[PDB]
């Protein structure tokens, strides 16, 4: 029993270390993804710096997370980061619906965090995950589905042209 | 259906629209009175930008709701903006009372709103409404308030003097 | 009978007030425009910011108006805001030619209330008209015109690519 | 009853009342543990400029807890403010532990109330707890935590050497 | 007995303790006389900024008086803080004119105090007093006496118009 | 084949994706060690900011290893990120002693690819790791070796104060 622990359920510090490792993954997956547009052969810098980027902000989370488990007195348990699903993200376009999935994903594991911390009437972590990840999330994923939608109208993924522009206009 | 809804139920999505129709209609009352005070009869230009300002602030309340709308996934259906209760606001401290009440109203709607975003445990839309609106209003009657009270005090709205001072003191 | 009235005919008065729920009108169907273009499967954030303004300078329109009733006496008198035609504008060619229309509607409606201003006898509210509303109201149509003309010969609406990149050549 | 009561629960209201006694309460505890450090046979001149501070800050949200409650038309209805159950508080490390526990106990009073707030569907009264109080009490544990363990590692309370080293090292 | 202990009676070292406790009590009457014009039905701001200055005021005094008695060889011993009498002060005049009086008992308290460190011949104590208590009563005294005549003559309370002149002009 | 491809063995390529794998791995045992000094049990907010960096370093290193292998032409392929030996890092010493050997081994790692390069007689790579990893491990070795040596001398990690001393000075 952790000197600062109060009000907090074990199904909900089981539940935080089930999410650092989801956003680790996460994390891993954009990552991925980025260093595939590097490749000689896809090319795009700004697609890769997207990514990169997203990558480093699903680390953060991580990190808050942990810093979240031992603020409340509970014990962090980290476990094997899953390899991403794919080596190979087709293009842009693909990756960017990869994403909106992703993010999706980790916004229902969110949610489900969320319903336990109110059906354990545990206030502190509601607002934690109100204030720093449910808006994220739905700023994210809203970003993504514009982002798909556009490479979806400008032609891609047949159009290379369009993901390139797409790369050097939005992402840039 | 939207590739970025999620945990939005439909029913939230019709009371966002309707919200937003609120939001503008209150924008439409306060648009009145403020040139309600512009009037060469009435004459009292603070009382005019107040409201101005309150109408602004009002629509700018519209805009994020939209905003919200299609963050989520939602589809805005936009319907007519009814027309003030009244054409002549009769006096400063009378202006004042309506706008009080105006706000409460709106603020019942939010509550309603809350109310469903719990039922259907939505935690994004409650954290919305809550650091968004819910806690806007309360400033909003409070100050509303202590302008009804402070304007019957000096004497509103038999005294011309009072509404003319408080409009210089407090309003300027 | 205001104390500043002189020279200010009723049909002018009446005249005014009818321009004055035109141009909030015009205001809303903006609005309404803009917030299409945010939908997450439109995705034109600059035609979004574009409509926006356009919406914010109808309704600047309006309170001009309201003050030039108060200026010469007259008594403004609201009346609702009817919902814009459409709730979906299809692409960023058809909003752009719908803004076109609206544009030379409100014109048309500028001019008629010239001429009855002409036909009044009252240059004040000629040159009211000539200065704050003619000019800009031939220049925003030339504007309109131009992008109107700019998205046909890219290749809007057919053309995804050309919708998106007049947003962020022209619109941005 | 109040012209902006608007969904105010006479139990929270109540409840709040008692919340500012306990605050104030909390503030009287800290200014005591100040000064006893204060002391020439104790002389912690960081311990003491530490708990004056916390005293300062209770007493803080004592104040804003006052403005709620006129805020949504409740009243304010002050008690005794009774004396710490000390006046000797024997070290630097025992007065650390007394701290943590006060403020396990101001925080589970919190949590009381903000079940109390969503019983009665208050969600104004429940985001104000969660934004100004609950994040801050689970900080505020954690530091204190952080403080026994580090003295206790350090070999307080025997160790007159370890206290004094913690009072330089980590309170200045 | 304290190390720095000398020529300090221990009659003085109660009357500072009684003294340190009235301090604080006076602190919390004016903090209540604070929020009590914080209310949306009294809304004098300025008044409730001044009183809550003069709480902030008390409390630094209190505060100083505990850092006496250990700077002396004292030891402090806290007591209750009694609430204060009324919990509506009814009006800026009556409230002005009960702080006045507040002030003459804490006076009269300190008086009496001097006399005691007189007696018991202990210059520093007197000193003490002299400088850092007697002129700032006197100067508050004044003060208040001052507020009290022009609440009376600009004809509080029965003028709403009078206090709330006064606050503006006088208390802003 | 890919169109940069030059000079760079099939072995190489293996090798690089399996240094990628080990860097990320010291990277997540950093990141444990970290939050390890976080809990309120430990407290040790500078080996806990150490590590953290510590943790970053090694995943800059993986990224500039996932550049490279993009560079000579090679492809990435990525591999579950195992997780760390340990959950509870026992003391500030342990941990250091326990980086010693995460450096010690990562280091083996690198020169056994640089014996690689060597063999398949690739200049690029061998200048590769000599400039970005070898003489950084030789530093982080010695830099790690110090600090153990110092916590030992010190009287860690039965010293509790020695940890602590340790954390303020060197690590702060
Ligand atoms: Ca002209
Ligand atoms: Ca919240």
């Amino acid at each position: 029993t952790s000197q600062v622990r109060q009000n907090y359920d074990q199904d909900s510090e089981a539940a935080i270390n089930r999410q650092i490792n989801l956003e680790l993954y996460a994390s891993y997956v954009y990552l991925s993804m980025s260093y595939y547009f590097d490749r000689d052969d896809v090319a795009l810098k700004n697609f890769a710096k997207y990514f990169l980027h997203q990558s480093h902000e699903e680390r953060c989370h991580a990190e808050k997370l942990m810093k979240l488990q031992n603020q409340r007195g509970g014990r962090i348990f980290l476990q094997d980061i899953k390899k991403p699903d794919r080596d190979d993200w087709e293009s842009g376009l693909n990756a960017m619906e990869a994403a909106l999935q992703l993010e999706k994903n980790v916004n229902q594991s969110l949610l489900e965090l969320h319903k336990l911390a109110t059906d354990k009437n545990d206030p502190h972590l509601c607002d934690f995950i109100e204030t720093h990840y449910l808006n994220c999330q739905v700023c994210a994923i809203k970003c993504l589905g514009d982002h798909v939608t556009n490479l979806r109208k400008m032609g891609a993924p047949e159009s290379g042209l369009a993901e390139y522009l797409f790369d050097k206009h939005t992402l840039g």
